[PDB]
């Protein structure tokens, strides 16, 4: 069924627990967020990512479609949701993350999903920014 | 190492007939654009979408920058380029498409980018529409 990994990387970035997201990666692990264009290395950034997202977005929460790994690629398809404050209404929006695994920590991880959607979804203007 | 289908699927997306997209889905195959929610049905709807992209896109290309493959999945890691006709410049974004195969055709497509970031490289407004 679902790698491991994608259920704890699930958990963590719907938990509330900003380090649960870091330790899941190796001391060199990067994250990359293609919707926002942000970049984190090190396990320190990424918790401090989940912690940002928190502060600008209530009710963070990914829920998993599917799921397959190959060797130490691993491909999400998941549906991020959630309320930016403020916002008229909230947002769910399908998106891919791609992993790269070393034994049993992430090394490497891609999220790609539109702005423009999630935006559109929470009734906010289109060039909207926090 | 990169799977046959994709190379086609790339060329396909590179090249000028749209019919080249198409040919490589099944009878009953599907292709979803996440950036545009576009849903097509088919492969006359599918060398449609080729045909549709290139009448607002000039110089549609499609790099592969990696690709692996789990069973029935594939999962290809691209950069999506063009220049949208009367915008002041081109774009180059970051983009997954995740494939699922039988045999040698395509039955699935899901394209993943932010087309958020495609507007402001061509210098367009967030709220463009074509």
């Amino acid at each position: 069924t679902t790698p491991e990994i994608v259920t704890a990387w699930a958990a963590a970035w719907t938990g509330t627990n900003p380090n649960a997201l870091g330790t899941l990666f190796a001391a060199d692990g990067t994250y990359v967020d293609h919707a926002i264009g942000a970049t984190m290395t090190g396990r320190e950034q990424i918790s401090g990512w989940k912690a940002r997202t928190d502060a600008m977005i209530e009710n963070v929460h990914v829920t998993i479609t599917k799921a397959y790994r190959a060797g130490d690629h691993v491909t999400i398809e998941a549906v991020y949701g959630g309320h930016i404050k403020g916002a008229p209404t909230p947002f769910a929006v399908p998106m891919a993350t791609l992993l790269r695994t070393r034994g049993e920590e992430i090394t490497s991880d891609q999220d790609y999903y539109s702005l423009s959607s999630v935006l559109a979804q929470s009734g906010l203007p289109a060039d909207w920014t926090p």
